[PDB]
């Protein structure tokens, strides 16, 4: 069911990053469910031009599409809290591999 995301790179394991969900509702809501998180994340390979403030849609959107479109077919439309927490949490995991694997290319590399 690919052809247009078909080429997105993905991380090798990274899950349940656990944010400061300093809420009642938008905290417990995810906390009771939090086991079902995706194994990994998608990203485009890092090659110059470090951005997050705009290169968040072009790395989180895709990674959230690949989780919501698999649920929407099941008779769901990801209500705004489920979606908020998704783009919010898929942000800090999809940034973490940007902000931890780039310096690795410069100084580590091949792991």
């Amino acid at each position: 069911v690919v052809g247009g995301l078909g080429g997105y790179m993905l991380g090798s394991a990274m899950s349940r990053p656990l944010i400061h969900f300093g809420n009642d509702y938008e905290d417990r809501y995810y906390r009771e469910n939090m086991y079902r998180y995706p194994n990994q994340v998608y990203y485009r390979p890092v090659d110059q031009y470090s951005n997050q403030n705009n290169f968040v849609h072009d790395c989180v959107n895709i990674t959230v599409r690949q989780h919501t479109v698999t649920t929407t077919t099941k008779g769901e439309n990801f209500t705004e809290t489920d979606m908020k927490i998704m783009e919010r949490v898929v942000e800090q995991m999809c940034v973490t591999q940007y902000q931890k694997e780039s310096e690795a290319y410069y100084q580590r590399r091949a792991s």
